[PDB]
């Protein structure tokens, strides 16, 4: 199980090491039941683009960093793109993507507090 890392550069990945600074996150409610993901380190806000691509941005008008946190027993939960109706995925080989089918198998997230308000995002694998 990876945990789900913003770089600087704007490129989203999975990690193992709990100590990086950018798998942080801040959650912040938005109505509707959706939330946004922000990496707290950098700024930037974790988007689904319509074509699979998982990256970051600092544009808060941005519409495909809107997400829909959907719980699934267990502890784990699944981030759905609102726009494309994505779900967030990390790849074994620690790539990020976005996936339409829910039955994948690296779909599922626990979120892990830090203990200041900040969440960090664990695939459970």
């Amino acid at each position: 199980g990876q945990y789900l890392r913003i770089n600087p550069d704007g490129t989203v990945d999975g990690t193992r090491d709990r100590s990086d600074t950018h798998i942080q996150f801040q959650i912040s409610p938005e109505g509707n039941g959706e939330v946004l993901l922000k990496s707290t380190e950098t700024g930037q806000y974790l988007r689904i683009n319509p074509d699979g691509t998982v990256d970051g941005t600092r544009d808060r008008s941005d519409t495909h960093i809107q997400f829909q946190i959907s719980p699934e027993g267990n502890g784990e939960v699944l981030l759905k793109s609102t726009e494309t109706g994505q779900y967030l995925r990390i790849n074994p080989d620690g790539t990020v993507d976005g996936t339409r089918d829910r039955s994948d198998t690296h779909i599922q997230f626990q979120i892990s507090p830090e203990g200041n308000g900040e969440v960090l995002l664990k695939s459970t694998e």
